[PDB]
C-alpha cells in the first residue's frame, strides 16, 4: 500500500521539509544546489535556476535528503506542468534503506529551453510499503560517475 501524507510526515526523513511539497500521497522534491549539463557543473543555488537546453538531458540534485525505512520503496514521477512543457524524467527506483539527496536525470524533448528555479517543486516521490522488511536493504552531491 502507498503511504498517505500524514504517514510520510511521520516515517520518512525529508530535510529540509517544505510544507507546500506534501501531497495527498507523496512529496514534491525541489530543485537543489547542483546540476550537470553537457559536461559542466552548474551552481543552481548561486545562479538561482538551471536551464535545460532543447533536446538535451540534465542531472539535477534534489534539495531534500530522503531517508527510506527498510520496508518502503520510493517511486518518482515528474510534476504535470513540467511534463506538459516537454520534460521527461528518467528515474530509477529509490531502494529501501536509501539515505541521501537524489541525482535525477531530466530530458528536455522540446525545441525550446526549459528553466527550473532553485527550490522549485519538480518531482513527486511516492512511498510504497513492502510486505515485509527486505532481507538485504540498501550522498549529498551529484553522482557523476559512469560505468
Ligand atoms: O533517479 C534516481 C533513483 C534513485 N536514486 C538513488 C536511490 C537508489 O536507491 C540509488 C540506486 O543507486 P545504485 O545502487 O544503483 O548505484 O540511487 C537516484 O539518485 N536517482
Amino acid at each position: 500500500m502507498m503511504l498517505p501524507d500524514w504517514k510520510i510526515r511521520k516515517e520518512i526523513l525529508i530535510e529540509p521539509f517544505n510544507e507546500k511539497s506534501l501531497q495527498p500521497a507523496g512529496y514534491d522534491l525541489r530543485v537543489g544546489k547542483e546540476a550537470y549539463i553537457n559536461g559542466r557543473l552548474i551552481n543552481v543555488e548561486k545562479e538561482g535556476k538551471v536551464v535545460i537546453p532543447p533536446k538535451t538531458h540534465a542531472l539535477i540534485l534534489t534539495l531534500e535528503r530522503v531517508k527510506l525505512p527498510d520496508d518502503v520503496m520510493g517511486d518518482m514521477k515528474l510534476r504535470s506542468s513540467l511534463a506538459r512543457e516537454g520534460l521527461l524524467g528518467s528515474f530509477a527506483w529509490v531502494d529501501p534503506g536509501w539515505d541521501g539527496n537524489l541525482t535525477l536525470m531530466l530530458f528536455n524533448a522540446s525545441e525550446e529551453p526549459v528553466e527550473l528555479n532553485y527550490g522549485e517543486r519538480f518531482v513527486q516521490i511516492a512511498f510504497i510499503r513492502l510486505e515485509g522488511p527486505a532481507k538485504n536493504p540498501y550522498s549529498q552531491h551529484l553522482v557523476l560517475s559512469k560505468r
